[PDB]
């Protein structure tokens, strides 16, 4: 009897979260042993996302389905979850505005954008799908052959680093080999924790990516919360599995700056 590894299944044939769950708890956390507060966002504050999609038109690897990926998470997060027009920067390739072309420049600018002034209780979305590799885990704007790519200490150095206790931010990376681009100190899968500090920021940041056309992640992850939108971490990363499973090669993976209590509510 496992009810971490093994829950039962709800009427819609999709794994449900436990019989009672909670929110994330408001007060300030910390870490047994050592001095790292941390907190978990409300997301009652301001909703901004930041959403790349890159296809590479022209190039010799150009990809087919990211510009795609990219404006299905604008549509789902503008549709479901509060996230306005004008607090969401989406950049791709194949539209006619230079400002918003993933460019290696216009991609660091936007990530400063971001996480500008985060306060408290705000709810930061990051989206990512285009060519990602390991060298470190990097990035490739669509200019990456004369600027190089963006590696994942200067992401995290953007993105991480000047957050605020409190403020979340949630990524979501479709592109391969990302499961360390923000150099999170805790990962989780369906079956546990399979990586933690052995022994850090106080913010509230989490992230999704795939390990071994669309996007994988974002594919499962809409498809869940559309269907069943109540999930706990655990339960949206083992529905996630689910709706992979059979047709894709991936299965996801939960990264965090700080310890989950992945029974809690998963909210945005
Ligand atoms: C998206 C666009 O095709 C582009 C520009 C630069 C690199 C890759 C793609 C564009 C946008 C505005 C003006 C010119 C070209």
């Amino acid at each position: 009897s496992n009810g971490y590894n093994n829950p039962n299944v709800n009427a819609s044939n999709m794994y449900g979260p436990p019989q009672n769950m909670s929110l994330p708890p408001p007060q300030t956390q910390t870490i047994q042993g050592t001095d790292q507060p941390y907190q978990y966002s409300q997301c009652t504050g301001r909703r901004k996302a930041l959403i790349i999609g890159i296809n590479y038109i022209g190039s010799k690897n150009q990809l087919r389905g990211c510009i795609n990926d990219a404006h299905n998470i604008f549509n789902f997060l503008t549709n479901g979850y509060g996230y306005s027009s004008d607090d969401i920067v989406i950049l791709t390739d194949d539209q006619n505005d230079l400002v918003r072309v993933p460019t290696r420049a216009n991609m660091i600018r936007a990530m400063q954008w971001l996480v500008k002034d985060a306060q408290p209780n705000d709810s930061l979305f990051l989206h990512y799908s285009g060519h990602g590799g390991q060298t470190d885990d990097v990035i490739y704007p669509v200019d990456f052959e004369t600027q190089g790519p963006i590696i994942d200490d200067e992401m995290h150095d953007i993105m991480v680093k000047p957050l605020q206790q409190g403020v979340r931010l949630t990524a979501l990376f479709d592109s391969c080999h990302s499961g360390t681009v923000l150099d999170l100190p805790y990962t989780y899968s369906t079956k546990g924790i399979i990586k933690e500090p052995n022994i850090f920021s106080a913010a509230d940041v989490v992230m999704l990516s795939g390990s071994k056309n669309t996007g994988a992640m974002s594919h499962a992850f809409i498809k869940v919360m559309t269907l069943q939108p109540q999930q706990s971490y655990l339960s949206l990363l083992q529905n996630m599995r689910k709706e992979l499973a059979g047709k894709y090669s991936q299965k996801p993976q939960l990264s965090s700056s700080h310890p989950i209590d992945v029974n809690l509510q998963f909210i945005m």
